[PDB]
């Protein structure tokens, strides 16, 4: 109903502005927050209503016209993914493209065009063909008008031939508040909700998991937090969830899928009866409190009993490695035997040893077993001296 339709991801070199255009949009200016960010994938959503104003006709994010002070029209609620670093939101569009319906990439007016992080940005979108781009020349207040052009001009040269080539470069002041309702139309004209089937099996990439019942008869049950990518959730439904509970069975351990039963959706900043694409939402279970605590389910998948992907010890993947230009050490070396990697594929976060190679291929054992579809791409990352770097993607194969 009234949820966020779509989710865009905000794209672009640090310090260029993102969180700022983000705040801008979503109208936060105080305040934590911090509750509703991904643990296995450091993203964090931030919902927006875009209205449209009777009077003038100009788009913003306000009931309150900011330009004629006109009550405005609701027209529909976005969900933007703004992430803390460059490393964190490459993991995220390669591990769950189906994530987002869109992209606004950030490019300061004021910086030489163009930068590594923009161009590793723009090749993940490449990869995941996420085409519905707008792009952001942001800062534009401190340049003159010949610096403004001319940028305009290096940012054109830049997106052409790439999945940005059709996007529309909108001149702004994220920080002043300049030339925002330029840009709101223009995530109305080149972002628009897609025509999703209703009835496709739904699938929930679970974020987080919670207890919401107090320190210290409303004993609920558990809470699961996340992203619908398909289909659609109600309440009443029941649920099955993967891969499951961790048990120990002669020594090792093992998972269970469990089934539930939905009590409860909120979404939009509501109780809903029924949950679609786009935002965050909070799925009410019938599950043991125990069982939700501390995130145990974070990374599971949900979906109705016999409608979910598979369950994979580990995985055989058609790999595709990084042409890395984000302090040196750019060239990645050949993944060999026995390495250890660290795979993340939709919400889902395992390290993985590499058991053996193929041509463009690897074999890896998963340290925890994930839910997933054949086809479906996994990040793959390197530990880079004490820290895991980004080195490519993989293609699960049967
Ligand atoms: N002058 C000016 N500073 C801006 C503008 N937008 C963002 N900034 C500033 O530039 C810095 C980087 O912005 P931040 O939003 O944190 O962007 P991020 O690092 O891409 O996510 C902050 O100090 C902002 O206040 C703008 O339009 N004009
Ligand atoms: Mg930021
Ligand atoms: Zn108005």
């Amino acid at each position: 109903s009234r949820q966020a339709e779509v989710n865009i991801g905000m794209v672009g070199h640090v310090d260029h502005g993102k969180t700022t255009l983000t705040k801008a949009l979503t109208g936060v200016w105080t305040d934590s927050e911090e509750l509703r960010r991904g643990i296995t994938i450091k993203i964090g959503f931030a919902d927006a209503e875009i209205r449209r104003c009777p009077n003038c006709g100009r788009y913003s994010t306000s009931p309150v016209c900011p330009y004629c002070g006109h009550e405005t029209e609701f027209v529909r609620r976005v969900s933007f993914i703004d992430a803390p670093g460059h490393e964190a939101l490459m993991t995220t569009m390669l591990a769950g493209a189906s994530l987002m319906d869109g992209a606004i990439l950030v490019i300061a007016a004021n910086e030489p065009c163009p930068r590594p992080q923009t161009r590793e940005h723009l090749m993940a979108l490449q990869i995941i063909g996420q085409k519905n781009i707008i792009i952001a020349q942001n800062k534009i207040e401190l340049v003159d008008k010949e610096k403004a052009l001319e940028n305009y001009r290096q940012i054109k040269e830049f997106i052409e031939g790439t999945v940005a080539e059709n996007a529309p470069i909108i001149p702004i002041s994220a920080l002043h508040g300049a030339n925002i309702d330029v840009l709101v139309k223009a995530i109305e004209d080149f972002i628009p909700t897609p025509k999703r089937d209703p009835n496709k099996p739904p699938k929930m990439l679970v974020l987080r998991s919670f207890d919401v019942n107090k320190p210290g008869e409303k004993l609920v049950g558990g809470v699961l937090g996340g992203s619908i990518v398909q289909g659609k959730l109600k309440v009443g439904d029941e649920i099955e969830i993967r891969p499951g509970v961790p048990y120990e069975e002669h020594g090792r351990i093992k998972y269970e899928p469990i089934t539930t039963e939905i009590v409860s959706l909120q979404a939009g900043g509501q109780f809903v009866e029924e949950a679609y694409p786009g935002g965050l939402v909070g799925v009410g279970t019938k599950l043991d409190p125990y069982l939700t605590k501390g995130d145990l389910m974070a990374g599971n998948v949900v979906g109705k009993p016999g409608k979910l992907p598979p369950v994979w010890d580990s995985l055989r993947l058609e790999v595709h490695l990084l042409e890395r230009v984000v302090e040196q050490e750019l060239k990645v070396e050949p993944i060999k035997r026995k390495e250890v990697l660290l795979l993340n594929v939709g919400t889902a976060r395992t390290m993985g040893l590499v058991t053996g190679l193929g041509k463009d291929e690897i074999e890896v054992k998963l340290q925890i077993p994930v839910c997933a579809e054949p086809g479906d791409r996994v990040a793959i990352s390197r530990q880079i001296g004490s820290r895991w770097r980004l080195i490519g993607y993989g293609i699960i194969k049967e």
